[PDB]
């Protein structure tokens, strides 16, 4: 589903060209958990950003899901994202006067302007919620009313919200503790290998790496190796 | 306030570097109203961008109220734009299930966290809703109950919410009609030349440009010419 080909992206700071992302190759399988391990400033989040589809490789080409994003308008390239992405972060990112199912509904207001009904919203929202593992009764609270772990599962039915293929997730349990950390993890993986979601993350603590199929060793730029650990 | 030294701003498409903005040179003293005018491609937004501090210039180096932002990392970067800079923008921008007083609470949330209360937030809201002369009555009513005029004015109290000297406006008057688009023009000529606002807007229309004490002139990347109309 995700797919790159010689991909560079070049910061240029004035007589300092640095390079993020060096002459890299990969390919995602659809519904494929795979991990990009990485100290800060291995590269990683850049290439999340990329296959994110908010920013272009300076050279290389980027396929989502066998489309080629390249050369697509923003307005195209805003469809790929809305339509075939769910973001997930480290920093949460949720609206502070909004109740845990409006952050849901959001997306879908979005895609689906004057086409859905608030009742129908609402559903939507709460399955996604369901989904994502939230009891039904901390729909309607906020934020901060919302323990950490309770706002990235905010997050993920926010993600999972207008029903991306690919989510996208950053360095996500990295706010958390170890225990809701790896419930969360637990749910990544719940959704890729049950409902088929292509899960991709990005991190430096190898403890999250190993929920993935295969770890892309990320060093300076360039792919350093790869680590199969499952599907032999 | 707003200053600029030998700005260049290219993007690399592989094997074609295009320039955007070249070997640009301006100067924006403080509480100066003035507008980059240009057809689609000269540039323009770009040089919002990095003025907004939204992007890096590939050369050169950007000074905001005499700071060099160009070193600056994000999170230095950002406590520029949220307490430097207030935005506005073509497309009105607002948060669909949050009430137009809430959509002006927002950015007082993200800059004082814990530190201001309900009621204080609720209260400066409104001064900037009513600053951006929107009667107290529409307060709190949502999006899409608002005149699409109602709802610039929403962002125009947003952005004027963290008390910036400076104001950037992207083609603020694209969505509107002559009539209220220039009330709406009217109104930042009311914040720049009353409140001391430094305001600076990006169009194309010569009709909104002529709001500004001096157009500037952008073809192809670099400035063709500018043009002094009124503090002789
Ligand atoms: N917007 C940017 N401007 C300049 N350099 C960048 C920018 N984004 C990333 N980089 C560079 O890319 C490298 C790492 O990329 P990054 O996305 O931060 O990955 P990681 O999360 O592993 O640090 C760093 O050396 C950094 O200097
Ligand atoms: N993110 C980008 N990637 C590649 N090219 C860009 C990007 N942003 C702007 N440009 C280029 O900059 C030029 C105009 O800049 P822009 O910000 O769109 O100004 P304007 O509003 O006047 O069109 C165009 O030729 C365009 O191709
Ligand atoms: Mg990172
Ligand atoms: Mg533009």
């Amino acid at each position: 589903m995700i797919k790159l080909k010689n991909v560079t992206k070049t910061y240029k700071m004035g007589e300092e060209i640095i390079y993020a992302l060096k002459n890299v190759n990969l390919n995602i399988k659809e519904g494929e958990f795979v991990s990009i391990m990485g100290p800060s400033g291995s590269g990683k989040s850049t290439m999340l950003n990329i296959i994110g589809c908010l920013d272009k490789p300076t050279e290389g080409e980027v396929y989502i899901d066998n489309i080629k994003t390249n050369d697509l308008d923003d307005d195209e390239l805003t469809k790929i994202r809305r339509d075939k992405i769910g973001f997930v972060f480290q920093q949460f990112n949720l609206i502070p006067l909004l109740t845990a199912l409006e952050n849901v509904e959001l997306p879908l207001i979005f895609k689906y302007r004057g086409a859905m009904s608030g009742e129908e919203r609402r559903k939507r929202a709460l399955e996604c919620l369901k989904m994502a593992e939230l009891e039904e009764r901390f729909a309607n609270h906020k934020p901060n009313q919302l323990s950490g772990g309770q706002q990235q599962r905010v997050a993920i039915a926010r993600a999972l919200a207008n029903n991306p293929p690919i989510i996208l997730a950053d360095e996500p349990t990295g706010a958390l503790d170890s225990k809701t950390g790896e419930k969360i993890m637990q749910l990544l993986k719940k959704l890729n290998e049950e409902d088929g979601k292509t899960v991709v993350v990005v991190t430096h603590d190898i403890n999250v790496a190993r929920f993935g199929e295969r770890i892309i060793y990320l060093k300076d730029g360039e792919v350093e190796r790869e680590e199969k650990l499952r599907g032999f």
